[PDB]
């Protein structure tokens, strides 16, 4: 394999870390295959759900949760901290908060959170790699208590960085809120992707095309399919009650991805730096409710 940049997996990882079994488990959890059976069930379904009063409550809770985790993650940014190390933090704050990490065995993931740093686009695996000195990481959460899943994902920066991840970071953002802020009853699902590349392309960045947004609840991915690119064909209206994540990934140079030999980390093609953010959002009648939204801060940890 021909490494698209200068990272490179920095391996033996930990054994899976276990979840006490009083912690509610999510179906794939025990799958030998890490297959989810109940999303599977609606392979290729573009119906989306209506959220009961119970599943609000539920979708509120576990995303509040959810966002204190990554802010757990975000206070252990800093040069020489391993990802394991940041992922093994993740790991207990979900058991402490009882939830099940999420990304634990979907698929056979083996780790509790993805940790992406600069080249990766997402789904990077936490491993033994200190972070350095003016990299970019992104640490993406996802929680999963009574039945229901909670995901957000902030990009930070590892010291002093330069003017281009400054750049590519506020731009990616921004991006994300302009599309939150286009949320209402009534707005095709494909609409955010062309808010979202205007303003990427407007800054000179690409937009990842291979990876969207995405319904969730009782399921950790599933209807609609959001895309994060102009002229997309996804499916849908907008309504409320109805959950589901933006999660723009934006490039500094092409929009070109590929994956590690590890069948997860995704990378830019051309090595170049990526970087993205993400929201839960519920739409209510006026506009959108951001589950995962700080409650006790102004912005994100990266302007904080
Ligand atoms: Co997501
Ligand atoms: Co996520
Ligand atoms: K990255």
């Amino acid at each position: 394999y021909r490494y698209t940049g200068k990272l490179r997996p920095h391996y033996p990882l930990m054994p899976t870390r276990p979840v006490p079994s009083y912690i509610q488990r999510p179906d794939y959890a025990d799958h030998p295959l890490g297959m989810s059976e109940s999303e599977q069930a609606l392979k290729g379904t573009s119906q989306i759900k209506l959220l009961s009063s119970e599943d609000i409550e539920g979708m509120r809770l576990v995303c509040r949760l959810a966002r204190e985790v990554l802010d757990v993650a975000a206070g252990m940014i800093k040069p020489g901290v391993t990802t394991e190390e940041i992922d093994h933090a993740v790991h207990l704050a979900c058991i402490a908060r009882n939830c099940y990490p999420s990304p634990l065995n979907y698929y056979n993931f083996p780790k509790s959170c993805c940790t992406s740093v600069n080249e990766v686009i997402c789904h990077g695996i936490p491993d033994r790699r200190p972070l350095q000195e003016g990299d970019i990481v992104n640490v993406d959460i996802t929680l999963y208590r009574n039945g229901y899943h909670g995901d957000l994902n902030e990009t930070f920066f590892v010291g002093e960085v330069d003017d281009g991840a400054r750049k590519l970071v506020q731009t990616t953002y921004e991006c994300l809120m302009q599309a939150i802020d286009a949320v209402k009853p009534g707005v095709r699902y494909r609409e955010l992707g062309n808010i979202i590349q205007k303003h990427a392309q407007a800054n000179g960045f690409s937009v990842v095309r291979s990876y969207c947004g995405h319904g969730i609840h009782k399921l950790f991915h599933t209807a609609p399919n959001v895309p994060h690119y102009a002229k997309n064909k996804a499916v849908g209206v907008m309504k409320s009650g109805h959950v589901f994540t933006i999660e723009p990934m934006i490039c500094e140079g092409g929009w070109q991805d590929e994956t590690w030999p590890d069948g997860w980390t995704a990378v830019t093609r051309d090595g170049k730096r990526s970087a993205q953010f993400e929201h839960t959002l519920l739409v209510t009648d006026t506009g959108c409710e951001i589950l995962t939204r700080r409650l006790d801060s102004a912005r994100p940890h990266f302007m904080s």
